[PDB]
């Protein structure tokens, strides 16, 4: 189901991991997950902007991450 | 389309009447106050209004920070 | 909910409108007709319009919104 | 769907040529064969199933009247 | 409804197609199998492709619906 | 999607090397490290989540069992 994506942005969220966002278009977001629900994603930098998730191509971390 | 944090956000960038920039899937970028909003879209105001189709929305940036 | 009478209220009163499609590409005309999935937009020529890819819709004056 | 499936099913009845505009800016012609929920199927000088999804604009070479 | 029937008289016809992806990359090969989501089509290996990236579908020569 | 899950399945259980073609054109390297309905996370020198809706063909880098 979420069996993946859910632990994986809750991992990226509680340790506050730095991530790149890339978007279907080509932008590139950065920031941290602040939130996230079955269909957005809040990103947290300059201010919390609230991005699809329809519109993302890829989420990569900054660092390795260990799902619980 | 609606649910957990998208309807919460979104309501509070309506009653806090701040404005936002909603950027497009191919790059555009409007610029506003969310009147409203369903399902399935957000009416958008400046001279007049307009319908924009959340699928077509990449994300939602508010001018100002804003409380959860 | 808020889309469906938004729609009627161009259609009823046969508002001019600019349809913005995700590509870019602006359509214009008139309401003639719509459901869940697509609207039909008439005037220069008439034309079939899946929702799916539209991003705005502009009416060219004032709506009554509720 | 009360005013897409009716609005196919004339065009198809009555071979009516069409422009399908995709997305992605190409337009696709001739005329629709069958459809269902999900395609359609158009003829002539390229027969071809084409995606809904992948569907912008069906412009007809001339309006439809809808039973 | 239209589309299985569609896709598996490909398959089993051995009909090589040409796949038009939405960003205009054309894939070209013979239909092995497929399901709700997904086309598997052969060439010199197998690759997996996503309906939802697929615009059209353009089989080499033509098809008889049964 | 009754095929879906087994390709998948294959590829990560065999840990075969794959390129993801994204539905804008990019292409993706690396190894099918685990996925569930929506996602699939994509190992290499950097891990990361690839959303199914952005890909459009899974390619494998040899012939694998179907
Ligand atoms: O922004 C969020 C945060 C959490 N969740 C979802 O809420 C559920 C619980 O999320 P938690 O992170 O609260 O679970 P936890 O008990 O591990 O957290 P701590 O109390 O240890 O901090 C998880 O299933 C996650 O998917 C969201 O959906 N969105
Ligand atoms: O345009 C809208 C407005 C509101 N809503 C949704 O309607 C529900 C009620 O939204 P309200 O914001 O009107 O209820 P409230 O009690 O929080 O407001 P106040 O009395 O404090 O003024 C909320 O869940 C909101 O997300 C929409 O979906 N769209
Ligand atoms: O092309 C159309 C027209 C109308 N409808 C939908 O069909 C229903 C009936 O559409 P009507 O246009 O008959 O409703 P009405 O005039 O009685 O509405 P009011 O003046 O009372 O506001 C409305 O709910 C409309 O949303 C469509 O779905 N497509
Ligand atoms: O290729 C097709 C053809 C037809 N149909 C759908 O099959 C149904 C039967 O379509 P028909 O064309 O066989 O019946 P009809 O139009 O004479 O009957 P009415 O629509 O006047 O009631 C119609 O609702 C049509 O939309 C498809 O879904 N795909
Ligand atoms: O790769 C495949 C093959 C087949 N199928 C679907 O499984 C069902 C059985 O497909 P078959 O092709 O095994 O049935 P059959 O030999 O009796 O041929 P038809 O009577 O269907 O013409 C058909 O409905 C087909 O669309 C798939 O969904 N994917
Ligand atoms: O990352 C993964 C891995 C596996 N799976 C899916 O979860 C299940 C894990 O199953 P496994 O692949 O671990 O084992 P198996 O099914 O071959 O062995 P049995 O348990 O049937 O004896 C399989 O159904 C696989 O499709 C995922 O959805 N995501």
């Amino acid at each position: 189901g979420h069996s993946l994506q859910d632990p994986y942005l809750n991992t990226l969220r509680k340790e506050r991991v730095p991530v790149s966002i890339y978007l279907v278009n080509g932008i590139k977001l950065q920031g941290q997950i602040e939130s996230f629900d079955q269909f957005v994603i809040l990103l947290k930098n300059t201010v919390s902007q609230m991005v699809y998730k329809h519109a993302i191509s890829t989420v990569v971390p900054s660092r390795p991450v260990r799902l619980p």
